[PDB]
Order: C-alpha cells, then sequence, then structure tokens
C-alpha cells in the first residue's frame, strides 16, 4: 500500500444529524487510521451547547505525541444544543494518524446548526 495516501475525508469520514436539541457528530475511521483523543476540539457560534465528554479510547504509542489515547473503527458523540440562533455553527476541529507512519494535520469542519430557541 504506497497509495496509503488517502485523503483526510477517506480515511476520517465525517458526518453529523440534528434533531432539535439533540446533535450526533460521527466519524467513521477507515482501518489503520486512527483519531486522537486529545486533538479534538468543538466550539459553537451564536448556540449554546453542553460541555462535550470524549468517550473512553484505547491507548497508543507513536512519535509524534508519546503514548495517547486514541480512536478506531469510528467516534459517536452526542452534543446536547441548549440554545441556536439562526445561522448559529459548530466548529469541529480533530487530528488523525496512520499506523503507517505519517501524521494529517488538524481538520476543521463547520456545521450549520438548525435554530433552537431556549427551553
Amino acid at each position: 500500500g504506497r497509495s496509503q495516501f488517502v485523503p483526510a475525508d477517506q480515511a476520517f469520514a465525517f458526518d453529523f444529524q440534528q434533531n432539535q436539541h439533540d446533535l450526533n457528530l460521527t466519524w467513521q475511521i477507515k482501518d489503520g487510521y486512527y483519531l486522537y483523543r486529545k486533538q479534538i476540539r468543538i466550539t459553537p457560534e451564536h448556540a449554546k451547547i453542553a460541555d462535550v465528554q470524549l468517550p473512553q479510547g484505547v491507548w497508543h504509542e507513536d512519535e509524534f505525541y508519546g503514548k495517547s489515547e486514541i480512536y478506531r473503527d469510528r467516534l459517536t458523540l452526542p452534543v446536547t444544543i441548549n440554545q441556536a440562533s439562526a445561522g448559529a455553527t459548530l466548529t469541529v476541529t480533530y487530528q488523525g494518524c496512520a499506523d503507517a507512519g505519517f501524521c494529517y494535520p488538524p481538520e476543521t469542519k463547520t456545521v450549520p446548526l438548525s435554530e433552537v430557541v431556549a427551553n
């Protein structure tokens, strides 16, 4: 596998589904690739979300971040939107790495949040 250079969006396929106050963020993680738990950052703009609890991954060693908690196969992350104005967004930044050696740069996605009136 010399074409082990698969673009970030095929290694770490991101998607989201919102139903009112409930948002689910999902990454399907290609076999031989992993996301760093400590590299995930989620930032609302014109919205208020509950603190996001990242789930328990597995420990793994590499030469970028030393001994790290990582995620394989899939990551499912619920987010609770307490309020969102019209045109609110959520910025989702994450970084992953290939077993084959090389580390991807951090990726940022912007999720358009559907409006949620407080309460």
